[PDB]
């Protein structure tokens, strides 16, 4: 009358749906496919990201939109103004970096 | 003996504590809540990060 009575996964009456899928899975990749629903996060964990995955992960990682544009290597003139302000505190130098200094900036830049 | 055999998670005598929690879990979100202890990493994997999570 046998020795072991090897039950199967579906015999475990209080196992959950994800729990049974995991118990059946053979490899770590298969387990990651069950557990991680966000496709961008799954791509990071698999070490295999497209440019779209990268942009989407950057959206999850950074709040500032001007920083995000810099990280995408695509900045508008407005993004550039804001990024200049993160990099330089002197108002007259910020005028120079804009390419369009005010009259006051010009006087102060010459003095500088 | 009837042969179907209904065995519950706690009948599996060499299952680990996390292993039994995972076997009972019904959804991927539930599984992530068990497996990922770092709250900032869990937030990234869930695609739902606060400014504090982002800084961390």
């Amino acid at each position: 009358r046998s020795k072991e009575i090897s039950i199967e996964v579906e015999d475990i009456k209080d196992a959950g749906d994800t729990g049974k899928r995991l118990l059946k899975i053979n490899t770590p990749s298969g387990a990651r496919n069950i557990i991680i629903e966000n496709e961008d996060a799954k791509a990071l964990i698999n070490g295999e990201t497209t440019n779209t995955n990268k942009k989407n992960l950057q959206d999850l990682l950074f709040s500032d939109g001007n920083v995000k544009a810099f990280l995408q290597a695509t900045t508008t003139d407005e993004n550039k103004t804001a990024l200049q302000q993160l990099l330089v505190s002197n108002a007259d130098v910020l005028g120079l970096l804009s390419g369009n200094p005010t009259s006051d900036n010009k006087i102060n830049l010459r003095t500088m």
